[PDB]
């Protein structure tokens, strides 16, 4: 016939074919193949949404990464030797900005570091959940984990109340628990203590919060600016017209004095040119492209939108550009120059700590992404199955306990190479609706992973506002979940909607699921003290 | 048999009667006593959360009413007679923080009118409705064009692109074009032009927005403050321990310097306690008090909530007092002490100005206050027509022509009298189920309005987080839209969630439908424009 169909039956047949179970499943090597290709082209997005905003959240660089800086800009620190001319040593406030110039380059070989680590991240995830669970599923840090860590557990620039490290070890305990939890069958229990509205609604608060997030300066496209009334307006006024702010004190006349110490926020205020910033619109233009893909149907929407602004913003001499006229931009240029590079991780890798157990803030966190995990996969793991109709009358589907093991064994890996918790994605839905049924489409997908390193330098040159719409379109998605929420009962509204609101406005997970979840509580105190008190008889 | 019915008898067959169809209808006096009581008190948190919001706009003052400051906070203006010792102008920023104690005392003196204009625009609204229309519907500011007129429009305390007068003008014009269009029947036309997942998002999205701002400081409980690195965190620490801010130059070095004429925010920023405000919790417990009442169906829950936090909050030397122990403070316990005023507006009524309208600004919110008064009317008044059954097949309910006509005038009194637009309110639908059927109903409601006022020293003492939890609980009900959007299309999803999304992150209704619509435009190019050469021939 064909030489497709002499490898396809030459594979089946074969000892590794009856191993994976090929021929048992309807599907010998070319679906498995095509399966993990459309996987990886669904959530290679990661590659670059996960690097840039675990980037963001600064790593292990710290002040003692940055350099002291003469009294004067105009004389490089060398020759920082004459009257009235002295060396400025960093404090606290060299991480933010004006961000010093050594921290920032630390900041980037951190980027290319979690570019590394997300890379081989993904790879060991697929590679044990392929192997260990054979099923057509792909692992990858997870997004709401992602921002969470990056944003709220650590902060921008380590301005969180968790260092980077105590996140690290953080989400190392989280994946051990996970797998301990998972190895003994308490996982569904634990899943089904948290409310079912704060549940549900949990998932369109973490889009909120990641669209918000792509809706930021530093963080996405810009259109969303201080306000000092209202504390958020419509910005996207191009960077020259962006100004930062400090505190200050105020009295009884108008003395507005600068409050010593005080932590400058980035450039969010726009004084003018609202609506006109090109890299604004350079993130719309990808918007656009990733929203008619998605709704073409087409695998690899977020890729053609991300690769689309970044190779427009890779010209040197634009307003979109992502290697400005500085030493900063000549050096990621350089480093972009060079296509293929073989990056080893060498402040990522092994940076736990757990020195930071005893304080409240690390438990927070890592409950919050114990919980996170565990209903995501929970959701995530059935929803597949469902889709490859591996669900039987009882509800499971077979390699369900190796699959939650190696989703914690992932996350614990993950967290020893310095990334926030690799979760099984919704894109692996992708594969399995093109025929995907065994763990080659996971063996597939890390085999993409694995060409998709010695492509750092590539990856490390993609701008904010390619980060970008990926997020609000991620927002967009998940979303739909507010259709399953009794939005009558108010019972079941009010705590999903305090969870979903406070998700983006207090900008932590944590936070939200801590307000819908009391929310609950106090609701259902009536009701549950009406049933406690029929129980004991005093009432009828 | 009994008195009451005697009563029942006597009105349905007199002239009255006759004319109000109470006969036929099968309601004759008490039915509509009781239901213009239930529509009243499950509408009469607009009393406080309507001036409230209204009056954070600064109302009709300018800097020409914010009195000289002498140069030290100690000495009184009249004494500011010395060396270096001098009297400071007032400019621009003693609008905003540190607010001068002579536009702090507008305020107050337009709260007063605002609290008038709010009951005399619900009265007349409500009798034009229930004479003209003769139906069980009751007029008030709408909170959607509340927050939309206040903080977007205006802006707090005029810090807006337009200002309060040229603001009503906007607001009479375009209730003349709203009653222009309903009497030559292009109502419904209009009507259609929004897309359908933008018309249905921007409920949501509003709710968004009004829940935004009951978490804010000088809206609502706190809770959402300003963050250096994320924008918004958790707020909610107490008054002593927030500060302000304002813009800076940052350079090369860090000698961030304050930017002279830059615009100082409030009290944004918690240095410490967070979650420790009293007044959050005082809030919070209102929270709770309506969020029961609503979940137990009791009628007129946002009342028991602000009446609750309000009485709390009269005590004189508390944390979570109305009246602090300044001149301010002193003033408005003083009005308060007087229960009962007839207060004539002064300020507000008659304070068109048509100044502004060549400004692009202007028309912006003219055209949003149409979109708004026109989708929320439509939508809200074929709502009630199938409580109460007056729906035939057709699809109308006889009394609708005058019904949007009634609507539209009001909004035309009522920008007369000063306020934002009035709008027939779905908690007219309370009277309708407890079986209010004709205009009895709304004259009902309009005399419960003359008893609102003569306590407008009653309603002027309500603080700010006491609007508060109603602004969150509002959101809440207008949450439920958002299972009428086909989420799993991303030509539905897209433009819904950007609708939903910006009106709160942008804090602007009108951004929000723009965006909206503009994102549907965009991902129905490609249909519209496949359609169109088919239409043509091109293509099969
Ligand atoms: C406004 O009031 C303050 C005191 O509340 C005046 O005092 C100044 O306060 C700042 C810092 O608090 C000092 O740096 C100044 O040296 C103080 N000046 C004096 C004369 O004491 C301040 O002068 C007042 N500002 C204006 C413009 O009048
Ligand atoms: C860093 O460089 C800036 C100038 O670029 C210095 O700013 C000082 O403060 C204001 C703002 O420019 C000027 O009036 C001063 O003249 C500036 N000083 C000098 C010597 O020019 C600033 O001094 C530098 N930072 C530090 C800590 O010295
Ligand atoms: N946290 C997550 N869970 C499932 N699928 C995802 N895709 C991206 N992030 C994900
Ligand atoms: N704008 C509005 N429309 C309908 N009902 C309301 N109730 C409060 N505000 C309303």
């Amino acid at each position: 016939p064909k030489l497709l169909n002499r490898l396809n039956t030459y594979v089946g047949s074969s000892r590794v074919g009856k191993r994976f179970k090929l021929a048992e499943r309807n599907s010998t090597f070319t679906t498995e193949l095509r399966a993990g290709t459309a996987t990886f082209l669904t959530m290679a997005y990661i590659l670059a949404v996960n690097a840039s905003i675990l980037s963001d959240s600064g790593g292990t660089c710290s002040v003692s990464d940055c350099i002291p800086l003469c009294s004067n800009p105009a004389i490089e620190p060398s020759q920082c030797t004459g009257p009235g001319l002295r060396l400025i040593q960093p404090d606290v406030s060299c991480k933010f900005n004006p961000v010093n110039p050594g921290y920032a380059a630390c900041v980037e070989e951190i980027r290319k570091d979690l570019i590394v680590a997300t890379v081989a991240a993904s790879l060991i995830g697929c590679v044990i959940m392929g192997l260990m669970a054979n099923l057509p599923l792909a692992l990858a840090p997870g997004m709401g984990t992602n921002a969470y860590f990056a944003y709220t557990v650590v902060g921008f620039h380590g301005s969180g109340s968790i260092s980077y490290r105590t996140a690290l070890a953080a989400v190392f305990i989280e994946g051990l628990i996970f797998l301990f939890i998972s190895a003994i069958g308490f996982r569904a229990k634990l899943a089904k203590l948290v409310p079912k509205p704060v549940r549900i609604s949990s998932s369109a608060g973490i889009g909120l919060f990641l669209a918000f997030i792509g809706l930021q300066n530093n963080q996405g496209i810009g259109l969303v600016g201080y306000s000092p009334s209202t504390l958020v307006t419509l910005a996207a006024c191009p960077a020259s017209s962006r100004i930062s702010l400090a505190p200050v004190i105020t009295s009884a006349n108008g003395t507005v004095s600068l409050l010593a110490g005080g932590s400058v926020s980035g450039d969010i205020m726009c004084i003018h040119g609202r609506m006109e910033s090109p890299t604004f619109w350079l993130g719309i233009v990808g918007f656009v492209i990733i929203a008619y893909c998605l709704v073409k149907n087409v695998k690899g929407a977020m890729i053609y939108g991300i690769v689309f602004v970044t190779a427009v913003s890779w010209f040197r001499n634009t307003e979109v550009t992502a290697f400005p006229n500085t030493s900063a931009g000549d050096a990621a240029h350089d480093y972009f120059k060079k296509i293929v590079d073989v990056h080893v991780i060498k402040h990522t890798a092994g940076a736990l700590s757990f020195s930071g157990i005893n304080k409240g803030h690390f438990w927070e966190a890592l409950v919050t992404f114990l919980y996170v995990d565990i209903l995501d996969t929970t959701g995530t793991l059935y929803s597949m199955a469902r889709f490859a109709g591996f669900v039987d009358e009882k509800g499971d589907f077979a390699g369900q306990y190796f699959a939650f093991m190696s989703d914690a064994s992932a996350i614990v890996i993950g967290s020893l190479l310095g990334t926030s918790p690799v979760t099984v994605f919704i894109e692996s839905s992708t594969g399995i609706r093109e025929g995907g049924r065994t763990g080659l489409t996971a063996i597939t997908v890390a085999v993409y992973f694995l060409l998709a390193m010695f492509f750092t330098p590539l990856l490390a040159s993609i701008p904010a506002w390619a980060v970008g719409p990926p997020l609000i379109l991620v927002g967009v998605m998940m979303m739909k979940s507010v259709t399953e929420i009794d939005w009558e009962d108010m019972r079941e509204a009010i705590p999903a909607f305090v969870t979903m609101i406070l998700m983006p406005l207090t900008y932590s997970v944590a936070y939200g699921l801590i307000g819908g979840i009391g929310s609950y509580v106090v609701l259902h105190l009536w009701d549950w003290g009406e049933e406690g008190l029929v129980k004991l008889g005093f009432l009828k």
